[PDB]
């Protein structure tokens, strides 16, 4: 009963790493492979050995182990946490979906619309929308007239987020004039939406709580800092999905559950998440 598991890379929960040529992962990571296309032009592809590792990667080595099954981990090739794209599911949702994967471990924030499709077990990360700035720079929040009026400053208030994710949706699908605003500033990642902030060229970059709260806390020179957004309606926290109606999501709950109460999750939360600047 080997099981399909799919994940995304995004540090710290995932990390992705090329496997030793001379051809086994080692230390504390994992086997995780990536079906890459010969070209641009084809379905032809291969499927790629590589070597995963992250707080979520820990989450799942405990799982197999306390749970008692074997896994087969593979990464997402179209899409990334997931989308609903012309009436069909993308990225790590759509593999569950569609019943590629048993299970999708990874920075994936459970939000109603993935509900529907999927079933997720009891949230283990807390997370929702933060707002990152340069230190130094003054916002209450998305409420902050800086994000209401940008065109009231010269030069106008610049802020965006990485598209197709639950942050972009829950922008769109409550603030048309907010969301359409922000397409001018779309962020290709958050490596990229960093270096825009730093060096003045981006002034806020919105996005999931939990990565930009880990980025604010060991960025090289403490020159960042992430305030909530004070979008509760979008607080909410990552869940492992599983198959709508699965028969393990009791079993995956328990374990969960288990961790939070010995402490194994607290430790791995000091081993993965923790930050130094204040
Ligand atoms: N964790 C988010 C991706 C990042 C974001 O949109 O804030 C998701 O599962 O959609």
């Amino acid at each position: 009963n080997h099981l399909s598991i799919v994940t995304l890379e995004e540090a710290p929960f995932v990390i992705v790493e090329d496997i030793d040529p001379l051809e086994t992962c080692v230390r504390n990571t994992v086997p995780c492979r990536k079906f890459v296309k010969i070209n641009n032009s084809t379905n032809e592809g291969m499927n790629v050995k590589k070597c995963c590792k992250g707080f979520c990667i820990d989450i799942l080595k405990k799982l197999s182990r306390t749970v008692k099954f074997t896994y087969d981990l593979y990464l997402v090739t179209n899409g990334k946490h997931g989308k609903k794209v012309n009436n069909v599911w993308n990225g790590m949702i759509g593999e569950v979906v569609y019943q590629r994967a048993v299970m999708a471990v990874g920075s994936l924030t459970i939000n109603e619309e993935r509900s529907e499709v999927v079933d997720f077990s009891v949230p283990f990360v807390e997370t929702g929308i933060s707002v990152m700035v340069s230190r130094g720079t003054q916002v209450t929040g998305l409420s902050d007239k800086k994000f209401q009026r940008p065109h009231d400053y010269s030069p106008p208030f610049r802020f965006g987020t990485v598209p197709n994710g639950s942050t972009e949706r829950n922008i769109r699908n409550n603030y048309p004039y907010m969301h359409q605003y922000m397409t001018r500033f779309n962020q290709r990642g958050v490596e990229d939406a960093l270096v825009s902030l730093k060096t003045g060229k981006l002034d806020a970059f919105i996005y999931d709580a939990a990565v930009l709260n880990y980025k604010a806390g060991r960025d090289e020179g403490c020159k960042l800092v992430t305030i909530g957004s004070g979008y509760i309606f979008a607080t909410t926290g990552y869940g492992i999905a599983l198959q709508k109606g699965s028969p393990w999501k009791r079993q995956i709950d328990l374990a969960l559950l288990q961790f939070v109460g010995d402490g194994e999750m607290e430790e791995l939360e000091t081993l993965w998440l923790t930050g130094i600047c204040h």
